[PDB]
DNA sequence: CCTGACTCA
DNA sequence: ATTTGAGTCAGG
């Protein structure tokens, strides 16, 4: 029904000047993954190459490479990735269906051509999992088969550009594609191949430290229980709690007694094992996850991790990062914050820079909501989070440590973002009366912000979506439900995404300027990651002077706003020392 | 395989 | 009934 050409070789014809490209590479982690097929579709005709031949021939590397060759695809970071473990450098993309799909809808999870296709009516086109299996009996089907498939969804990607590039333009979002996804991805692309190098001496010394540790904390909470059990298990941990030792139950779920980090806090003037079972519990996360699952995943010989981040996957716009998360490296408590001594620099006298937006969301907040009162605060410098914290505690502005600004950070966000009463009573494990105060006092310094979640509740439930201040949109079909609790929670989604979501905007637009500033002043330093409010780089040490500079100038003016923008950073010869 | 832990923004 | 957005892990 399709014809195609299975070429031996590369022609002519198949390096037109536009192009759909199919680079298929079938592993969910395509760092260092094969390369399986690859499919041309032009004017000319649909063409399926086998990667040896093709990856191997100047002529079709050359065209790759070529920015001004330029080809439509589907997750254009996968192939470019794959393609740089090969060695190739991939150019000219002019065009990604994957990141198209996603701004016109995130709840869609568009995920493969097929799924994609669907938002069109367009059906000559399977999905993925059907063609290769699943779990293991995964596979790269006879290669006819798949040719057809790498065929059809070139065919796909060709069919469907102009239609999806006329429906974004309809929703004011092809700028947002063109402009700021796309170029966003190649950045990404660039940041994941790059990885960030690992102490695995130091590492694994730790976690030598912590085994040791962790069995004496074990013993003690035994000890203490008055048997061994397994502390892992919420369940054993349960009968524990609640049957051997009686200790009130404080919260039920649907599998049995909670053992929450909040519950358990709340237990303490009952019996001192349950903050030895959170201090277990925290190492052996620790453990389990930034010892032995970073050391699983480093490349041995380079030392290197290569995390993967999602760029088409949040509801709201942020990135997130898998295989491993580099997004959640701890750094709260001490004990944890020291795993960082173990993200170092690619190349002696280099070092690391962090740098991190100032009460980001707040700023955002003040100026979609136009606040007096907060637009006000930012103009003098005033920090929220720690003026909260004097509040709450009851303190001065010097007895206000860093967990207790951390703690009001919750507060504040909780509040603007829908917090109850009852949510934050628990909080901060004060009464539901005093919760209310807080609430009241709150809306009461800034009244427009409560106008604003007000007004755009409202919106919401007339036109089905919220948007963000570089037009990326979120529908919200529940949000005008007959059932309350379906109904709340939309409601706090209209409240919350056009906030954290015009925050994304922010930092990425920041990336892409950032980027282009580095390469006008041929600087060495480039980005390594991105954590939502911060971008981690690291440079030569004799560029750290010129980044204290560029790096926050940049970030701070990536957008313009009605409230400054604020960046606060640091540098050193360890991600943890960069503080 | 899911749930409830822990980790971050 | 009760702030938002994420990922990985052991246990079961
Ligand atoms: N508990 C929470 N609830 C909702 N959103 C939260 C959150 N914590 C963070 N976020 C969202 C909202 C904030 C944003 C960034 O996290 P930062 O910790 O960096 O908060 P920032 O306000 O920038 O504080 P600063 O840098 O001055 O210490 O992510
Ligand atoms: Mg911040």
């Amino acid at each position: 029904k399709m014809a195609f050409t299975l070429a031996d070789r590369v022609t002519e014809e198949m390096l037109a000047d536009k192009a759909a490209l199919v680079v298929e590479v079938v592993e969910e982690n395509y760092h260092d993954a094969p390369i399986v097929g690859i499919a041309v579709v032009n004017e000319h005709g649909r063409f399926f190459l086998r990667p040896e031949t093709a990856l191997a021939d100047p002529q079709f590397v050359a065209w790759l490479g070529d920015e001004t060759k330029k080809k439509s695809m589907f997750d254009s970071k996968r192939a470019a990735v794959a393609l740089k473990w090969k060695g190739i450098e991939l150019c000219g993309v002019s065009f990604d269906l994957l990141l198209a799909a996603y701004l016109l809808d995130p709840a869609q999870g568009v995920d493969d051509v097929a799924a994609a296709a669907k938002m069109k009516q367009y059906e000559a086109v399977r999905p993925d999992e059907a063609v290769y299996g699943k779990g293991a009996k995964r596979a790269v089907p006879d290669e006819p088969v798949l040719a057809e498939h790498l065929v059809r969804k070139a065919a796909a990607i060709w069919e469907l550009e102009r239609p999806f590039l006329d429906e974004l333009r309809r929703n004011e979002q092809d700028r947002l594609l063109v402009e700021l996804e796309q170029p966003l991805s190649s950045i990404l692309a660039e940041m994941e191949f790059a990885g960030v190098k690992v102490d695995t001496k130091r590492l694994e010394q730790m976690g030598k430290e912590l085994a040791e540790q962790l069995g004496t904390v074990e013993q003690r909470i035994y000890e203490l229980a008055g048997q061994e059990f397994n502390i892992n298990s919420p369940k054993q941990l349960g009968v524990i709690l609640f049957e051997k030792l009686q200790l009130p139950v404080l919260k039920k779920t649907k599998t049995g007694y909670s053992t929450s980090a909040d519950v358990l806090e709340k237990l303490a003037p009952y019996h001192e094992i349950v903050e030895n079972i959170l201090h277990y519990r925290q190492l052996g996360k620790l453990q389990s996850t930034y010892i032995e699952g970073l050391l699983k995943v480093v490349r041995p010989a380079t030392k290197k991790v290569h995390t993967i981040f999602n760029q088409a996957l949040t509801q709201t716009g942020r990135l997130s990062s898998t295989e491993p998360n580099l997004q959640n490296i701890p750094i709260r408590l001490e004990e944890g914050r020291k795993i960082r001594q173990a993200f170092v620099p690619s190349e002696s006298d280099w070092l690391i820079f962090a740098a991190d937006y100032s009460q980001i969301e707040l700023r955002v907040l003040a100026h979609i909501a136009e606040d007096d009162n907060l637009m006000e605060a930012f103009r003098r410098d005033l920090d929220i989070h720690t003026k909260t914290a004097m509040d709450i505690f009851q303190v001065s502005e010097d007895e206000v440590t860093p967990n207790m600004r951390r703690q009001a950070k919750a507060v504040n966000y909780g509040i603007v973002y829908g917090i109850s009463d009852y949510g934050l009573a628990q909080n901060l494990n004060i009464s539901r009366k005093e919760a209310a105060e807080f609430i009241e006092r709150y809306f009461e310094s800034f009244p427009g912000v409560k106008r604003y979640m007000e007004n755009i509740v409202q919106e919401a439930k007339q036109k089905g979506y919220v948007t963000t201040l570089l037009h990326r949109r979120r529908y919200l079909p529940d949000i005008t439900s007959r059932n309350f609790n379906v109904r709340s929670f939309a409601e706090r989604m209209a409240m919350n995404t056009p906030i954290q979501g015009s925050a994304a905007d922010i930092i990425k637009k920041a990336m892409i300027d950032l980027n282009a500033r580095l390469k006008e002043e041929r600087l060495q330093a480039h980005l390594l990651l991105q954590v939502h409010d911060e971008l981690i780089l690291e440079a030569p040490k004799e560029e750290m002077e010129r980044l204290c500079r560029l790096v926050p100038e940049v970030m701070e003016q990536a957008v313009t706003l009605r409230v400054p923008l604020k960046v606060d950073y640091h540098y050193g010869s360890t991600w943890y020392d960069a503080k």
